[PDB]
């Protein structure tokens, strides 16, 4: 009758959207926020696992859900909308589950629930099929679509790719070149003037290891020379993803963990597109690099790393559902925040040293992005991934240089991924403040917020709150737009 994990909410996952809010709600502001402070906040994430009668059966088929937080001048507004995707379409349209899924069979999808990000003065949601989505950053309606397989013959992607400070834009992907699998860079280069995706092209590829089981990937690394692919032994079979289309099978059993194997980190020049390094670590899995940089001959990797992939198996909707009589539940979102370090000049497939950054669990990690991506930094912000923890729904500030960590954390209440902006006259690194969209547990399911910590101390500065007409499901990643 008890809960092995009784400060842990895990149903906060589990709602469904009812009622779009297209309208501006006005938030009821608590503290001081700071006055500077002016832009769009946008989220996506999972908003609706009902499809008339039926039920998706994981998070990950959950239909995707955009927020907006319009912030000037200490007030804040809010909306949310779903977006309108090909599979909502077919689905809403058939009054049932016409498109095979991740993780639940019919009765490829377009459901772009992961991120949002800029590409110029556009702004996509991605999931890691090859359709994206436009998104009007001020309605939230859903524009047009792009295909990144008629784009950059890229059959799937990660869902998040690079920006560059001059607005070019990265990302990872399959492409089949002459009936064989890559992984390939393809680059979305900006120009006010230009078009970057019709002058999007392949700037890199490698090999995968296994050429019928290449290597799945969430995220990846960019330096000042390289682009930093870390490939792990969990695969997608082609032959079982294309059986499992064919026999409406769940998608999720192409994954293939092969733990014998090793995890490589390998370096493709920035330069001339091919690999020129490769090293060696434990077997791993990961989701979400936190950053990667050179510096002084070394190589940087520091990523949020579990032992195995069993986070996807506890993302069921079953698993979360029956999560408190589960003992293992908690080791399978062990998530740690480790440094992957290497001299640059060191022989092929030589150790990284591997270290971890700090004693408590990480996940959705950003940083001071606009300055130190692919660079030197100093500190990353994250979620606690502790199921188990006092307060699972902890913010957390690490200090990579000391191992300090700095904590925001209050009852049932459970923070997004927080995103850094930097103060107008800012000297350091943290000095800034952090957004985090809000969500509380138990019965208080129809309540959001938009929470302003200051990054230095990781104290609250100010809040607005608003309460929805509906459930009000959790979100996943984000971005700041300033005005
Ligand atoms: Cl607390
Ligand atoms: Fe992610």
């Amino acid at each position: 009758e008890e809960k092995l994990y009784p400060n842990c909410d895990a149903t906060v996952w589990l709602r469904s959207c009812e009622e779009e809010v297209s309208e501006p709600l006005e938030g009821t502001m608590t503290g001081e926020f700071p006055s500077w402070l002016r832009g769009t906040l946008l989220r996506n994430g999972p908003g609706c696992l009902n499809v008339g009668t039926m039920r998706f059966e994981h998070l990950f088929d959950s239909s995707a859900l955009l927020h907006r937080f319009a912030i000037d001048d200490g007030t804040v507004t809010y909306q949310c909308r779903f977006l309108r995707t090909n599979t909502l379409k077919k689905n809403r349209a058939a009054n049932r589950i016409v498109v095979t899924e991740f993780g639940t069979k019919s009765a490829m999808s377009d459901n772009a629930m992961i991120s949002v990000y800029p590409f110029g003065d556009e702004v996509y949601a991605f999931t890691e099929g090859p359709i994206i989505h436009r998104v009007d950053t001020v309605t939230l309606d859903t524009l047009e679509q792009k295909n990144m397989t008629d784009c950059v013959a890229l059959v799937n992607h990660t869902s998040h790719p690079h920006v560059m400070p001059n607005g070019d834009v990265y990302n990872v992907g399959m492409s089949v070149v002459k009936g064989r699998i890559r992984h390939v860079v393809a680059k979305f280069p900006f120009t006010e003037k230009g078009d970057m995706f019709k002058s999007a092209h392949i700037v890199a590829s490698m090999a995968p290891r296994w050429a019928l089981h290449p290597a799945y990937m969430h995220t990846f690394g960019i330096t000042e020379n390289y682009f930093v692919i870390v490939e792990q032994p969990l695969s997608i079979s082609v032959y079982g993803l294309m059986t499992n289309l064919i026999n409406n099978n769940k998608l999720a059993a192409s994954l293939k963990w092969y733990p014998e194997y090793e995890t490589h980190i390998v370096l493709l020049s920035r330069t001339t597109g091919k690999e020129v390094k490769r090293f060696r670590t434990d077997t791993l899995f990961f989701l979400h690099i936190i950053n990667c940089y050179e510096h002084e001959g070394e190589l940087v990797v520091d990523l949020c790393t579990y032992k195995d992939a069993k986070v996807v198996d506890a993302m069921y909707v079953h698993a979360i559902e029956t999560m408190q009589s589960n003992a293992d539940y908690a080791e399978w979102f062990r998530a740690k925040p480790k440094r992957l370090q290497v001299s640059l000049n060191a022989p092929k497939m030589t150790r990284m040293k591997s270290s971890i950054l700090a004693d408590i669990g990480c996940e959705t990690p950003r940083i001071h992005y606009d300055l130190h991506n692919s660079k030197y930094y100093r500190y990353f912000y994250a979620i606690s991934s502790d199921v188990d923890a006092e307060n699972p729904g902890t913010v957390i500030k690490v200090d990579t240089k000391t191992g300090e960590t700095k904590t925001w954390c209050r009852p049932n209440c459970y923070p997004s991924e927080p995103i850094f902006v930097p103060s107008p006259n800012a000297k350091d690194e943290d000095d800034g403040v952090l957004l985090s969209a809000l969500v509380w547990g138990g019965e208080m399911n129809q309540t959001v917020a938009l929470l302003v910590l200051n990054a230095k101390t990781m104290e609250e500065m100010g809040r607005a709150t608003f309460n929805t007409p509906s459930p009000a499901p959790k979100c996943l990643h984000g971005w700041f737009l300033p005005t």
